[PDB]
């Protein structure tokens, strides 16, 4: 069978890998190709810090809770494997700061060592009066993506750089299944008004003395829109920008300053941190992830489509559970073709 | 008054600074000079990771508990000051792992967010079945010492590189007070059989994905003698060697292997961590810190001596409280000379 994955961000490469893993032994030939117009260094995925953390509150689809946790559990089980620095996976503890009390997150038990911040800890952060501490996981995109590529390449999965203009063009080329993992740009293949960009900007800084993450929460500013600091392997991520509908892939001076001054306020030690880089990206915002099947009509033959996009600011957090769900959908397609 | 501080490790440079801070405004001239035979890069203090952590259990002198805490409190209050990276001071959380249950440490409340390790956390460390998690502080010697040197130099404190053969030679030179902060080598100046070296060796490794500390505890091997990993600013410290009475300042192959293999076991991700350096040093082991006065007789004139040594493996942990205690002792000397 001929499978075409459109997209080479986390969702794409993940799904690809997941499908190949689970079906390659059971499909006559399983021919999987990845089509993407941008690869690693240049994806939204490579701009992400990679911190595992879902939305605070119980969503539209609570199946997303399950997917985030399946991912957490999966990563945690390879955190101590000699392979982990190749996937850019490591454990990290830190703070969630709020101006007043709030309910414990659903995922409070998924993470390691969840607890409420003590007063002496809150004294370190004058502007916030309540919060949490826990241990979570960081999966760095730049690495993860490269890791995924290597696995895929070894499994015979071929990569092509191209902008796909239509599902039809791909089907007409003889794809049996199109897995659509196109992120913020999915609407160009099939209009989806519920999908929009959540523009972000981040700074990368040399501040290696920083061992914890600090995420602030501000109802006035909203999700992803208040100061955060997330230490990584080579560099500390400074962020706090969320701009719905903004399609400008250009670093903005005002946003730079907003990030810089919010983070320096959050942690004064930052003031002399050397700036290494700055990047913008597009969160594929949507009320729900679209993870589902669809048969495209096109010709005497109908083409099977697995949509897998709209993962907002929690795509690394959620990717594995989605990838496995995408894999079940594929297996169902096979059971229909009576190909297993 | 003429004061001679012997020693330019943390204890010396601290005490120096502390005495100058508190008395310079009240002493006609306060002439302070530091004599030391080795400075920064080459002190025991520069081989220390810098992790604040006292002995688990209530000691001989419980005044040491108060000193450790005064140091903790004092550091915590500057952790978020734009100055902190200059002293090499930062916050860091991590693990204490034991083979079975044990009582909470005395300092359980001094630290941030103390708690018992949960099962899922213990599953990460197959060889241990109990433990703690908390947040503490690291103060890196190489930096701290450099910071202390700069403060002192600005306060007119003069430094000389010399090996002092006797308290007498210093007193004869016209010192009014000798502050003895000679660490493991104090016995050469006045025999002290209770003082001995706790030889240590450490590796410094590039493992920047490592954001927590891990201290293991083994009654069979004893204090400082089982595997530890303590992330720093530029590098991760691998240790787990304690050899009482060993005066060999030479990296040992066996100990290297011991450290390497214990830490790799502790955290498999280390296996591909690049080795940056390796260093040995002498913990000035004693049943108690010697922090006290003594009048040397020498000639028609008696010389005042403040001893401040024997800080084992917790000198950075304890240094500030000792430094303030030494400063009181100095003030008392002044009140005797009726010089205030
Ligand atoms: C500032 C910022 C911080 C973030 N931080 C985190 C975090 O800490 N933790 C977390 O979980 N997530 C984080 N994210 C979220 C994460 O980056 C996204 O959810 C995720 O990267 C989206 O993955 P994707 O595969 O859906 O998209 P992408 O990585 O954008 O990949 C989409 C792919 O589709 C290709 N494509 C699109 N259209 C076509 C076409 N028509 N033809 C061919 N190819 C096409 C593109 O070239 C690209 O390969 C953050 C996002 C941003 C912007
Ligand atoms: C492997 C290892 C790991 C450690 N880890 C930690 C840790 O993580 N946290 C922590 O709290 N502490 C730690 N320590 C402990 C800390 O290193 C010591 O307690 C502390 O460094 C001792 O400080 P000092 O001033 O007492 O000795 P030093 O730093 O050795 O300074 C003594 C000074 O006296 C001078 N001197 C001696 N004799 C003479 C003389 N006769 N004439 C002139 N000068 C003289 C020397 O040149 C030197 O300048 C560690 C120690 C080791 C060895
Ligand atoms: O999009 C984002 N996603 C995240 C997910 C987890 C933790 C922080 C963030 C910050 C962002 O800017
Ligand atoms: O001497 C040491 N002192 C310490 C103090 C605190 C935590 C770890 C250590 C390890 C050592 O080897």
């Amino acid at each position: 069978m001929r499978v075409v994955v459109i997209g080479a961000g986390v969702i794409g490469l993940s799904t690809a890998l997941c499908i190949h893993e689970r079906y390659h032994s059971v499909l006559q030939p399983l021919d999987i190709k990845v089509y993407a117009d941008r690869f690693t260094p240049l994806t939204t995925t490579d701009v992400a810090a990679g911190l595992w953390q879902p939305y605070l509150s119980d969503p539209n689809n609570p199946q997303e809770a399950d997917w985030s946790q399946q991912t957490f559990d999966y990563l945690l089980s390879h955190v101590h494997s000699p392979n982990a620095e190749n996937l850019g996976l490591f454990l990290i503890s830190g703070y969630n700061l709020f101006h007043e009390a709030i309910p414990d997150p659903s995922w409070k038990d998924t993470v390691l060592g969840f607890r409420k911040l003590t007063p002496r800890e809150l004294d370190m952060f004058p502007d916030y009066g309540y919060g949490w501490f826990h241990t979570s996981l960081i999966l760095e995109g730049k690495n993860y993506l490269q890791w995924l590529t290597e696995r895929l390449t070894e499994r015979g999965v071929k990569f092509f750089q191209r902008k796909v203009e239509s599902f039809e063009e791909v089907a007409r080329e003889g794809a049996d299944v199109i897995v659509n993992c196109t992120g913020v740009w999915a609407g160009a293949l099939q209009r989806d008004p519920l999908l929009q960009p959540g523009r972000g900007q981040i700074m990368k800084v040399d501040a290696p003395w920083m061992k914890h993450f600090i995420l602030t929460h501000d109802p006035e500013r909203g999700i992803y829109n208040s100061p955060y600091i997330i230490p990584g392997t080579q560099t500390v991520t400074l962020g706090g920008i969320f701009q719905l509908g903004n399609w400008s892939e250009l670093n903005n001076i005002q946003d730079h300053n907003t990030i810089w001054e919010g983070c320096c306020r959050l942690e004064p030690t930052l003031k002399n941190a050397r700036i290494i880089g700055e990047r913008t990206g597009f969160r594929p915002v949507r009320p729900q992830i679209r993870l589902e099947r669809e048969q495209l009509r096109t010709g005497p033959s109908n083409t099977e489509v697995i949509h897998n996009y709209g993962h907002g600011g929690y795509g690394l957090t959620i990717h594995w559970g989605c990838a496995l769900e995408a894999a079940k959908l594929f297996g169902r397609i096979l059971e229909e073709k009576k190909l297993s």
